């Protein structure tokens, strides 16, 4: 059955990963972004403790792709001029997901070298606390946020490591390189490739 309700929030592909503009043309950038979500979902989906994967997004291509892999998809009702769009999409998703699970995990969508075991482990350690989170590879942001029988109160965005620490969420400290190594910039993509990215990403970076 599984007890965890997993959320991924995905912004517009047009807007996404501009720091990858140097190494990739517009359509290739969108594709790589979209395939990183595919590889992230795919590996997430092998985790045994999961009940559901919900993707929330205003982007009909990302909607189609997540739906195609057997995820729930929420249309993102965050407003245009919303000051804090990422954390608002996540809360909008939480509100839904929480009708069907006491324990909720938010996962970033840009973790192409994620391994199933990395996520499972992280979740197994998150259970030992109310609110917990995994930092990103460089330390400053956040790869995953975990809430067991309580509100996520997500503080995603810049210095989300520090802000989550302040929020009182406990820093989980497993190595889990593929979970921590998210991809915003060309050097991130290189680090991820050394860990070994999944098939959608590997194909997409070859065009
Ligand atoms: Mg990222
Ligand atoms: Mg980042």
């Amino acid at each position: 059955d599984g007890d965890i309700g997993l959320i991924i929030a995905v912004k517009r592909l047009a807007a996404a990963k501009t720091r990858l503009a140097p190494v990739f043309s517009a359509q290739t950038r969108e594709n790589v972004v979209l395939a990183m979500l595919v590889d992230t979902l795919t590996a997430a989906a092998g985790v045994g403790s999961l009940r559901s994967i919900t993707v929330i997004t205003p982007d009909e291509a990302a909607a189609a792709a997540a739906a195609g892999l057997g995820a729930d998809v929420l249309a993102d009702p965050t407003p245009e001029d919303d000051p804090d769009p990422l954390n608002t999409a996540i809360t909008a998703a939480e509100r839904v997901v929480a009708e069907g699970a006491s324990n909720i995990v938010v996962l970033q969508g840009d973790l192409p070298a994620l391994q199933t075991q990395e996520l499972a482990e992280a979740i197994s350690a998150a259970r030992h606390h109310r609110r917990s989170f995994v930092a990103d590879r460089l330390g400053t942001g956040t790869a995953v946020l975990c809430a067991f029988g309580t509100a996520l109160h997500p503080r995603f965005g810049p210095d989300s490591s520090a802000r989550h620490r302040r929020s009182g969420a406990v820093e989980l400290t497993g190595a889990w390189p593929g979970l921590r190594c998210d991809v915003d910039t060309p050097a991130d993509l290189t680090a991820a490739r050394q860990l070994g990215v999944g098939p959608a990403t590997a194909r997409a970076v070859a065009h």
